[PDB]
């Protein structure tokens, strides 16, 4: 059942403007809800508050579309 | 499980031009994959052909977001 859920989060988090692809991504069931803690490229030339607006979007997205994640993190690191 | 994959089966649908909602979806399970039957509304004042282009796209959209589909047959009626 992961495998397509993390498929999902992926493909979600990829569809976001400002993404660099998912650098990682840790999900792990808690009873029938999914946590997950990701980690997204930016541009290096970004600010730190774009950057972090980037982040929200992700969350806004992959949360709206994923029903079963009642917990994700989701922080930026600079990618080229 | 059934009830978050028909709600998914809907708001695929309803996000293709020319869907004029959602009439009728039947879902059922066939070990884990889906096979479905839809009826989509469309403007009377389509084509026939338009009508048939706007299926064929509902069934990619559809088929393309959720993998546990193996069978969906999408029909049009009509709807104001
Ligand atoms: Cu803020
Ligand atoms: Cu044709
Ligand atoms: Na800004
Ligand atoms: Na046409």
């Amino acid at each position: 059942h992961m495998e397509a859920v993390q498929n999902r989060i992926v493909e979600a988090a990829e569809r976001v403007p400002g993404v660099r692809g998912v650098i990682h991504l840790r999900a792990r069931y808690v009873g029938q809800d999914i946590w997950a803690h990701m980690i997204i490229g930016v541009d290096p030339e970004n600010t730190v508050e774009q950057a972090h607006e980037i982040c929200e979007a992700v969350q806004a997205a992959v949360c709206g579309k994923i029903r079963r994640i009642e917990s994700l993190h989701v922080s930026a690191e600079a990618r080229e």
